[PDB]
């Protein structure tokens, strides 16, 4: 009803491959969470194919205009790559010539074409690092025009500031750009209706209440 | 006649995107070469799509049996990824559950599933580094069963040993495994017939004579 078909498909695969788990989980903060998410578990050719398609459709539907998809080392490298491919495969003539690029985290160089006057989309797995990418890109004269992750957790950044912004909202405000996501926690909650009873369904909604950011 | 359709298609794209150039080029050794090759120039979604397909068909046709495709950091990360995807998309039911993996070059950890008792294919751009990958994989109890690159240059490793082995042959002998390639220099030479006259066509064949390894 609210959920697109690519979002429903992503979430069912997410649950099947165990990238999305439900139960009792303690976050790094110590806060207790009704689910756990690891995109890494999208780890086969089939799963990666579907993951790439799900990112690709979110990007096409967003209407965002860009020249280069950029994935921060290390998790963003394979993601940038498979999604660049997918865009060209299902996106039509406009997405044929989209370049991809990423960075060596040397102990900084960019692997790809010159970013000067190029509009850049950042792709990564999650958003929790962000400034690093913007720095690298702006140094190369690249203009970041957007960001996409798989799951927007929609959690307020500060505990004792319930009316504060989420991670994605914070980034979107600072750089003036959209931060897309395949799904958000509200989407998880929506998909779970009729798959669970008002038991765990409640738990998660009551977690969105306590820790979730407003639209 | 000798060249498969995926090889013809790869080479035409290679020439179109300038990843394959002809002219006078000095190698690192100082040796003079009739062509230059950079896989990096396969840099758009369309080009990456076709590159992935070309690797994927070479792998399917080879009949090699493996569980994991592994790409050495950094150039092998996106390659491992898009090709893992492609295998699942065109390879049928047998390639659905192939995992992919790579390595952080930390100043070593593997990003992916446990490699123990898993049969591994290495994918990289060229072969000139090789031991690094084998070490990493054997430590994790992974069994390397093969390697694939885009272009086999077929050059003898030692100048003053004309009957010596090529780079790929050397690796194949040391580890007892096949080292596949989308194309070799003999394939380049074959494709160029009727596209050039006996002028540069000669030059390259006379370079294969001087510097090429025997079958
Ligand atoms: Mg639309
Ligand atoms: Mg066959």
């Amino acid at each position: 009803i609210m959920l697109e078909d690519y979002q429903k498909n992503f979430l069912e695969l997410a649950i099947e491959c165990q990238a999305l788990r439900f139960g009792s989980f303690k976050l790094k903060s110590g806060r207790e969470s009704p689910y756990f998410f690891n995109l890494g578990l999208f780890n086969t050719g089939k799963l990666l194919s579907n993951l790439a398609t799900a990112y690709a459709i979110a990007i096409i539907q967003s209407d965002l205009k860009f020249d280069v998809i950029f994935g921060p080392a290390y998790k963003g490298i394979p993601l940038a790559a498979i999604v660049c491919v997918k865009l060209a495969e299902i996106g039509g003539s406009k997405f044929q010539n989209i370049q991809y690029a990423f960075n060596r985290k040397e102990a900084g160089i960019i692997v790809g074409s010159a970013l000067e006057n190029k509009r850049i989309l950042i792709i990564d797995d999650v958003m929790t690092a962000i400034n690093e990418a913007f720095e690298i890109i702006s140094n190369a004269k690249g203009q970041v025009v957007g960001s996409i992750i798989a799951l927007d957790r929609q959690e307020v950044v500060s505990t004792d500031d319930k009316e504060g912004l989420s991670a994605t909202q914070t980034v979107s405000k600072k750089y003036g750009i959209p931060v897309l996501s395949i799904v958000s926690l509200i989407h998880i909650i929506t998909y779970l209706e009729g798959r669970i009873t008002a038991e765990e369904k409640s738990k998660i909604e009551q977690y969105l209440q306590t820790y979730g950011a407003s639209a």
